[PDB]
């Protein structure tokens, strides 16, 4: 099926683990959308939302926190969960990335042919921004061995794409997981992934997906 | 709009001229698919069919064989069951190519770079390897629901309609320009107007194509 199981699964113990470990970020985490909000951005950008990613807006539209001053502390390990309006706002920002670009190095995809090989494509929906020009979101014109509405990181320092999971719902729900096994540390502070059972260092959240990725690959 | 409109127009058109001018051509186009069909070939390949391709196959779906003699100048419209086994027939190929002769789109970035797509919907075929149908999975330059050449002999890929109503007013406005030979017979393509001689009806598109994509490249 779509993954809506595991989204409404995922956002459970996502807010849960919030509440008892960083209530701070769980403050952030915004109300639901209504079915308005969501068919206006639909309308605005020409775009069908998967069933999951229309679920987690129903749970949480992105994160606010606008009395802080410092920058939003982002959900994922830093990176921040887009609300509505600013996916819908960054979607037309890379729309003109492409436009401007019909006339960057090699692009890739792992797995290859998965994603496609270009540096915009109008109809990768970002849902999770670094600040920083690099996004999680998805993918709804797939490569010949990749699947409608499949998780990629795409953006700014990602000339290759990696396919991060098959739907939303298994992307919140590896993320759920990670804060239950307790590959956290909290820097009541800002949150940075380790390995927790190698007594790992602290990593940048984009190559621990990477590398997973790339392993799941090889198998 | 979705070319609902245009492909309702072109079907009146089409059915009209053939029934005049070809009747055994007529006999062939088959009575409409039922919604369920329909349902139960989305959930077999697990896509959404637009809107004017549902409209299409709501008139006819396809046609039916005679020994069937291709509606459009030769290439036959394809059955609902025939597009399902296609798709698949299609979708196992690229999964042998993901085990592992330059691809490349007109325009440029419009249709994915690749032999095979599991998402590009055929309904039109050659009969020979190669097909006209929809691409669900447009590149970064196209258009959902563009209309596409895709097939044995077509490593350079064309998009040659914005959708499946605009391709089939196209057809039916050829027909009624007088852009045919009989060979009733056997239906073939030639420009009236420059009284041309015939031309197989790829290669047509293909020059159509190439000519409005050279005539809309000094607007930005």
């Amino acid at each position: 099926n779509d993954g809506v199981s595991e989204t409404l699964l995922a956002w459970r113990h996502i807010d849960f683990w919030t509440s008892e470990h960083n209530p701070d970020l769980n403050a952030t985490l915004s109300d639901p959308c209504t079915q308005n909000d969501i068919t206006h951005a639909e309308e605005d950008l020409e775009v069908s939302f998967p069933n999951p990613v229309k679920a987690s807006f129903k749970i949480h539209d992105g994160q606010e926190d606008l009395e802080s001053m410092t920058g939003t502390s982002g959900l994922f390990y830093g990176f921040q969960l887009m609300t509505l309006d600013q996916v819908v706002a960054m979607t037309q920002a890379w729309r003109n990335v492409a436009k401007n670009l019909n006339k960057i190095p090699d692009q890739k995809s792992i797995p290859p042919n998965a994603v496609q090989p270009v540096y915009a494509h109008p109809a990768w929906i970002p849902l999770i921004t670094d600040n920083a020009g690099n996004h999680i979101g998805v993918d709804l014109a797939p490569g010949p061995n990749g699947k409608y509405a499949q998780i990629i990181t795409f953006g700014r320092d990602f000339d290759t794409k990696f396919v991060i999971a098959e739907n939303w719902g298994e992307f919140l729900l590896s993320f759920a997981n990670d804060l239950e096994a307790g590959n956290w540390y909290l820097v009541d502070g800002e949150l940075v992934f380790r390995d927790k059972k190698s007594n790992g260092p602290i990593q940048d959240y984009f190559e621990v997906l990477k590398r997973r990725t790339w392993i799941k690959y090889q198998l």
